[PDB]
């Protein structure tokens, strides 16, 4: 089960390069060079990396800097073959930003933000990325009174929808992917799930040009079905970008590599994507644990990508395997494929059929046999065939 | 504390006349006359009631039946002045709803689906029902390769387009609400959140026709802020109607009576619904514990309305406060309603005070003063102010 | 994978035996005689079944009914060779149960409730039942005042303590077995997790005759850690029974086949009932899914017993490969068992390298390794060994 | 609602003087001297302060260091007339405790762990503290073969042993309190609640000198009722110490201060807490928002003590009120603290009232009238009465 650059796989800069602080813990580990991350990654057969703007140019860098920062980077991508998809902007961690970006009740900090945002564009479109994510935080409250959504919903449709004119009046091959998350760092984050994300971007001026960014673990710290989730963003035409990892249940985000936490979710959702052909990168979003040094760093990477290979062979022979075709059809999943009533209205009530002659009792004894369905996929799932 | 019809409190058939019958155990209650129903409700205060075809129709009942059970119902709303501005379609208690109504695996379930709801649509505009809600309470899975979420999306939006062609067609004044739920009584169900249901009706053919009806309880069960969504649902102009009660966290749905659960949440949900000056119908969907007997079920529905009215008062109380004026100025509440950059895309870029000579460390330096705020609140809510 | 009574699998009456009524939703399949579901699960290759008394004995019965009923039983136990290693008694279905059995806060409902358990602990008994299950799903509350809970604990400690008293005058051989589960059918339930159960047994009077039923579930409603909760079970002596199904996180109570829900929780629970060689019966308290009729049922339970020995050939392999054995002790798994100052007190106290001289940054900077031992574990599970 | 002295409120200084550093952000807030704060806290009208070994003497302090970091507290204890009933060490936050300290897979860092924890309790007994608390928050698990739970509860128990020696053969006049947690910052955490640390302190040698110290928002991350928790605690007689702060649900580790989150909760804890004449400190375990600048730090400490004073007021008018009384008897309160079965076991069996001739139908047709009681208490806490 060995990565090639084919199954494009990618990685965040913050993902290995976590340093090992947690809410009751310093750091376990020393900082990365950006240029060694590139390197081991190559090595370890993945596609890309992606960046925060402070992950690659550290806060506060006067333009010179600035420079030879971009210019090392770029310099280990030639050496590599290494691809920078994705990028998106840190408005979580200065302290300017504890009541949001684009939200903050301060209008200066709004501003702020805006710009700071506009300027890491520039720089993703030069390194050649397609897609430019927003993951907003910082933006939400932890009391009713802090936070008119009304009007936030109004700032963060301002700010959309700038960004949306710049790109625009630039000419940039580029697309927005929003990045939902249900509460942490703030007690409640506004667009908490997927949905609230896709019904929000249908009030954006330029609907097109955005879409959602779905982390596996964000759907799962409030208890939704991530595979769902995922579906309902294919059949919008939205699924952008998607975002790897396992989680536990409902608790703190935790980020464990892919594969780990909710196994049969992970199987599920390899299904999805590889039959739906999805064909954007498979971005890993994790934190190697702080219990690790960096030979386990690299470790629980390449375990993430190992993990996705061997759930792709399994669902492969799921869908290959005859027994399991016939078992669909017994199911019925053939007939949920169909039209309810493609004969129209006029005909479906004049079709005594489907009422004044229906027999309930009939219908209502047929065993939908979903069982034994998913058993096999089981058995699949572990091997047993 | 006494309502009044003027309060536009409405509850449904299925509450107040639940029999008590949980996973475990038999029912504790006979079962409720509609006719005594209305009648009790009507000396509580309330201003209506709706309910499902089969809580006032009995499935099975012929022609004739119907025509009686029908005409002692508006019998009792005409001896009492009682309203009826909701009702919805039992497609979730009989035994061949069990893999859904609108997206069964079976293409002759749906049909029936699709002709028993019609049958009632028609009732309901007869009795003088706005609003007509679907709880799709069997859409849904417990497992993974049981339902192809996509194609069940499509069985679901042509469900509701049909519908939509049927009222236009017949030129009736009603509008749809969608109700969520995330789980129970399948293992998931679709459109889990107010937000999914948002995103979904945005792909209908005349969504004008379609809102949401969210549940206090049912987004409690994901561990969501309901006010907050409600909030979301104000903002896209879709809060059609709502269903009050309460909820005590991520577990089965309690449907306890409103005010119960979480009560600093009911009062934020309160604040909001009477500052955007909602207009619908304030609509109770709880059950007295079957700890309960008949003068314990009308003593729990007289709470329902009562606490409304309290957290009204409180809630008033609190935004006509000159203290709690100034406070929300201190946290620039003032500011977040304002344009980001009405002055637009070139001005802010060219505005070096928006970046280059941006303080950041001033402006992070500045409190927000959400705690100060937040305690007034609370002594608001208590009555120590 | 085919089980045999070696294997010691049993299963309730009353889960085969679901008729698949939930809160929303009637009956979807004809009710099982307990003659046939013995019949089908020997053919299975189960060892034995389980019983409420009202499973066995409609409620109401007069004494040549009951008489009956148990000779037919006990017919078909002795045609396949079906044993019975436990029984529990239904304090929870009548209405007279709604606010508890021995916590109900009437006197004379307690006191019936100790004789409805007494009549069929003698039942149990003669029929070679060795351990008797106590589930009190009606025991708590869904308000504050409406329970004291010291007094409740009073009279339930007076309850269990009676039992005690009643089984050592009978001279019987039986143990007793507390069920515990965080909330449903009640708001909050009386000892909610097994930590719970465990800290109250030490205040019966005889605590040797009780021990706790854990059921997997249970404990994942409360987003706790199965494995874990069973380890301490295990270190206090005190795993009597367990109950084994699936669960999807924190919601209702499934009761999906052992194996759904949280797979890899499953892997480590089986691994840990092998390893230390728990002998009790491997009990399945599970529900066939309502969209099932009776192939289907008898698929489900085929399902739970295979699962289990899947993962019981893979947790075996998993603990013989010479390579996992060397990770365990690259992440000083052999150090964990050994005592960590069986030199004592004062030489511990004597000893500098454990304080002044103890080099802190050298033993922060040695890496756990535990990312590569779970990707062992995965590879195992997963069968890419 | 003025606080005194002699309602003895205490706050950890880590509490008021948290930086405001989460998983996502840098410190918002200065650093506080813990002068300072003894200093502020005194003028609001707490009571005392607790301490880490870390928060009052820098890690890597020399023995001098040490001396006047002691010294200048003692100073500034004696000149506000401040207390210290508790303190507690430091094992989370430094690398070397990546593993756990007491549980920790390398023998070397649990030695250095008793080490550190035998230092701390000299100096709390010079300071006066009457208990000392350990939480475990770095012992458990992210995966399940990294921590075998049967051995790391033989090492807890062995250093929990250790130092029951050590206070009796110093003949210390002080007591330990373990405080729970389910999550964060590990995977799981071991002992995740009250129960599992009620249970586990019965089998170590001297279980008289342990109890527990829940923390409100601890249980709540587990979804579990934290009055019922306490309760219980009490009924052992094991609540050696509380810390009050508010939780939002199944999440992160919010801290908020005392009232906020589930506040009808706070009402039935206060309510307990008081008709019990619980005598230990009112511990306040919170954080202020990162929002907020120092004047917000002291408006949210002084929100703490306020609620807890207005929620006392409110549930002793709840208990003497004449109407709630006569409901606790409609509900039988009364009955509930009767003994069942005062005359015994014998005496009991001969009684056909409870079986033979005992009238199902007519206990059962009895409401409790719980829900008239539940709104007395809401009418109560919301000052309408
Ligand atoms: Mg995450
Ligand atoms: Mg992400
Ligand atoms: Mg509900
Ligand atoms: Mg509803
Ligand atoms: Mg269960
Ligand atoms: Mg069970
Ligand atoms: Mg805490
Ligand atoms: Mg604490």
């Amino acid at each position: 089960y060995q990565p090639t650059p084919e199954d494009r796989f990618t990685f965040g800069l913050w993902t290995v390069g976590w340093q090992g602080r947690d809410p009751f813990g310093d750091a376990t580990r020393r900082a990365l060079d950006p240029v060694e991350s590139v390197r081991r990654l190559a090595e370890l057969g993945a596609h890309g990396v992606t960046f925060h703007d402070d992950d690659l140019i550290p806060f506060g860098s006067s333009d010179s800097e600035r420079e030879e920062h971009v210019k090392r980077f770029r310099q280990a991508l030639d050496d590599t073959g290494m691809k920078v998809p994705m990028a998106t902007t840190n408005l979580f961690t200065h302290p300017v930003f504890k009541d949001g970006g684009f939200t903050a009740n301060d209008r200066d900090v709004r501003r702020y933000a805006l710009r700071k945002t506009i300027r890491n564009i520039d720089l993703a479109v030069e390194l050649g990325a397609e897609t430019y994510v927003a993951w907003g935080g910082r933006e939400g409250a932890e009391s009713g009174g802090a936070k008119d959504v009304r009007d936030a919903l109004d700032r963060m449709k301002e700010a959309f929808d700038l960004l949306g004119e710049y790109v625009t009046s630039q000419g940039y091959d580029i697309r927005f992917a929003i990045e939902p998350k249900p509460n942490e760092p703030r007690g409640d984050i506004l667009l908490p799930t997927v949905g609230h994300a896709l019904a929000f971007i249908e009030r954006l001026e330029r609907p097109e040009l955005y879409g959602v960014n779905p982390e596996v673990g964000h759907e799962q710290m409030a208890g939704l079905n991530f595979p769902h989730g995922i579906a309902q963003a294919l059949w919008a035409g939205k699924l952008f970008h998607i975002d790897l990892n396992g989680q536990n249940g409902i608790k703190y985000d935790q980020d464990l590599r892919f594969g780990a936490g909710d196994l049969r979710a992970a199987f599920w959702l390899v299904d999805l994507l590889e039959s739906a052909g999805y064909s954007g990168p498979r971005h890993f979003d994790f934190k190697p644990p702080r219990t690790e040094d960096f030979d386990g760093v690299w470790a629980s990477a390449a375990g993430c990508m190992r993990n996705y290979l061997i759930l792709k062979e399994r669902a492969a022979a799921f869908r290959a395997d005859p027994e399991v075709q016939e078992a669909l059809r017994a199911s019925r999943l053939d007939e949920l494929a169909r039209p309810t009533a493609a004969d129209g209205l006029q005909a479906l009530l004049d079709d005594r059929s489907a009422f004044e002659e229906f027999d309930v009792d009939a219908a209502a004894a047929r065993g939908m046999a979903f069982e034994r369905l998913d058993q096999l996929a089981m058995d699949h799932l572990l091997g047993a065939r």
